[PDB]
Protein backbone atom coordinates (compact mmCIF):
# COMPACT_ATOMS: atom_id res chain seq x y z
CA UNK A 1 0.00 0.00 0.00
CA UNK A 2 3.37 2.15 0.40
CA UNK A 3 6.52 1.82 0.00
CA UNK A 4 9.36 4.47 0.54
CA UNK A 5 12.20 5.96 2.33
CA UNK A 6 11.75 7.07 6.04
CA UNK A 7 15.13 9.58 6.28
CA UNK A 8 16.95 9.81 9.91
CA UNK A 9 16.67 13.45 9.71
CA UNK A 10 13.23 14.17 9.18
CA UNK A 11 12.27 15.34 12.81
CA UNK A 12 8.81 15.12 11.95
CA UNK A 13 8.91 12.04 10.16
CA UNK A 14 7.37 10.63 6.58
CA UNK A 15 3.85 11.01 6.07
CA UNK A 16 2.58 7.75 4.05
CA UNK A 17 -0.95 9.12 2.74
CA UNK A 18 -2.45 6.18 4.58
CA UNK A 19 -5.19 7.17 6.52
CA UNK A 20 -5.78 4.25 9.18
CA UNK A 21 -9.08 3.91 11.68
CA UNK A 22 -9.09 1.94 14.61
CA UNK A 23 -9.77 -2.06 14.25
CA UNK A 24 -7.76 -1.88 10.55
CA UNK A 25 -4.69 -4.65 10.56
CA UNK A 26 -1.28 -3.80 9.29
CA UNK A 27 2.04 -4.74 8.59
CA UNK A 28 5.50 -3.08 7.91
CA UNK A 29 8.80 -4.05 7.22
CA UNK A 30 11.94 -1.77 7.61
CA UNK A 31 14.95 -2.05 5.86
CA UNK A 32 18.29 -0.54 6.05
CA UNK A 33 20.95 2.07 8.02
CA UNK A 34 20.86 5.32 9.63
CA UNK A 35 23.00 7.35 11.59
CA UNK A 36 21.99 9.06 14.73
CA UNK A 37 24.99 11.22 14.86
CA UNK A 38 28.45 11.58 13.66
CA UNK A 39 30.83 9.28 15.25
CA UNK A 40 31.28 5.87 13.40
CA UNK A 41 29.69 4.10 16.49
CA UNK A 42 26.15 6.11 15.75
CA UNK A 43 24.31 3.61 13.63
CA UNK A 44 20.90 1.97 13.91
CA UNK A 45 19.08 -0.49 12.29
CA UNK A 46 15.14 0.21 12.68
CA UNK A 47 14.93 -2.16 15.76
CA UNK A 48 17.09 0.63 17.09
CA UNK A 49 21.15 1.37 18.01
CA UNK A 50 23.64 -1.38 17.72
CA UNK A 51 24.08 -2.49 21.29
CA UNK A 52 27.37 -1.19 21.85
CA UNK A 53 26.00 2.11 21.94
CA UNK A 54 22.97 1.97 23.61
CA UNK A 55 20.36 4.65 23.75
CA UNK A 56 16.78 4.87 25.84
CA UNK A 57 14.32 3.04 25.42
CA UNK A 58 12.15 3.51 21.81
CA UNK A 59 14.98 6.28 20.90
CA UNK A 60 16.61 5.76 17.94
CA UNK A 61 14.50 3.00 16.84
CA UNK A 62 11.86 3.48 13.94
CA UNK A 63 8.05 4.39 14.90
CA UNK A 64 4.94 4.89 13.75
CA UNK A 65 3.25 7.99 14.73
CA UNK A 66 -0.73 8.06 14.09
CA UNK A 67 -2.46 10.65 15.84
CA UNK A 68 0.60 12.39 17.72
CA UNK A 69 0.82 9.28 18.95
CA UNK A 70 4.04 6.83 18.86
CA UNK A 71 3.62 2.99 18.36
CA UNK A 72 6.58 0.45 18.18
CA UNK A 73 7.55 -0.70 14.55
CA UNK A 74 11.17 -1.34 14.44
CA UNK A 75 12.10 -3.94 11.71
CA UNK A 76 8.50 -4.67 10.93
CA UNK A 77 5.44 -5.83 12.94
CA UNK A 78 2.77 -8.33 11.25
CA UNK A 79 -0.99 -7.90 11.03
CA UNK A 80 -1.43 -6.06 14.33
CA UNK A 81 -4.49 -4.11 15.00
CA UNK A 82 -4.27 -0.12 14.86
CA UNK A 83 -5.90 1.32 17.67
CA UNK A 84 -6.48 4.86 16.95
CA UNK A 85 -7.39 7.24 13.87
CA UNK A 86 -5.04 8.90 11.84
CA UNK A 87 -2.89 9.20 9.19
CA UNK A 88 0.38 6.95 9.12
CA UNK A 89 3.13 8.67 9.55
CA UNK A 90 6.48 6.51 9.95
CA UNK A 91 9.27 8.37 12.23
CA UNK A 92 12.80 7.63 13.24
CA UNK A 93 12.64 8.74 16.93
CA UNK A 94 15.47 10.86 17.49
CA UNK A 95 16.08 13.35 20.30
CA UNK A 96 14.05 16.50 19.43
CA UNK A 97 16.68 18.86 17.93
CA UNK A 98 19.58 16.57 17.45
CA UNK A 99 18.12 15.13 13.78
CA UNK A 100 20.70 17.70 11.75
CA UNK A 101 23.40 15.53 12.58
CA UNK A 102 21.92 12.40 11.21
CA UNK A 103 22.04 10.60 8.00
CA UNK A 104 20.55 7.74 5.44
CA UNK A 105 17.19 6.58 5.19
CA UNK A 106 15.47 3.04 5.96
CA UNK A 107 13.29 1.97 3.36
CA UNK A 108 9.85 0.78 4.37
CA UNK A 109 6.88 -1.27 3.20
CA UNK A 110 3.13 -1.03 4.81
CA UNK A 111 0.08 -3.05 4.00
CA UNK A 112 -3.01 -2.74 5.14
CA UNK A 113 -4.09 -6.06 5.97
CA UNK A 114 -7.44 -5.30 6.61
CA UNK A 115 -10.10 -2.53 6.87
CA UNK A 116 -12.34 -2.70 10.20
CA UNK A 117 -15.40 -4.17 9.52
CA UNK A 118 -17.11 -6.55 12.44
CA UNK A 119 -18.86 -9.80 12.18
CA UNK A 120 -22.65 -8.63 13.15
Amino acid sequence: DWSGSVPANAENGKSTGLILKQGDTISVVAHGWVKYGRDNVEWAAPDGPVPNNPQPSSIATLVAKIANKKFAIGNGVLHKTVPVDGELILLFNDVPGTFGDNSGEFQVEVIIESRYSPLK
